[PDB]
């Protein structure tokens, strides 16, 4: 199974952008992938999770982002994005119908 520690990941930012979308809220609420493309960059590594927590991007603490404030810091990380991410469907599940 996917590892619970947090985990570095690394996205080249291609034509879909980062390839996956997030969800959040409030500061506070957490950032959560809740989607990721087929093909795109983020399924190509294979490491990526719907369900994991965004904990930063290049070195940008994003624990305590709203959801705008991620969505920002993610188009403006580069072409080249570290993710630390931390697999939390638990949390995840209230965002999701």
């Amino acid at each position: 199974d996917i590892p619970r520690e947090p985990r570095r990941i690394v996205i080249h930012r291609g034509s879909t952008g980062l390839g996956f979308n997030i969800v959040g809220g409030e500061p506070g609420e957490g950032i959560f992938i809740s989607f990721i493309l087929a093909g795109g960059p983020a399924d190509l590594s294979g490491e990526l999770r719907k369900g994991d927590q965004i904990l930063s991007v290049n070195g940008v603490d994003l624990r305590n982002a709203s959801h705008e404030q991620a969505a920002i810091a993610l188009k403006n990380a580069g072409q080249t994005v570290t993710i630390i991410a931390q697999y939390k469907p638990e949390e995840y599940s209230r965002f999701e119908a």
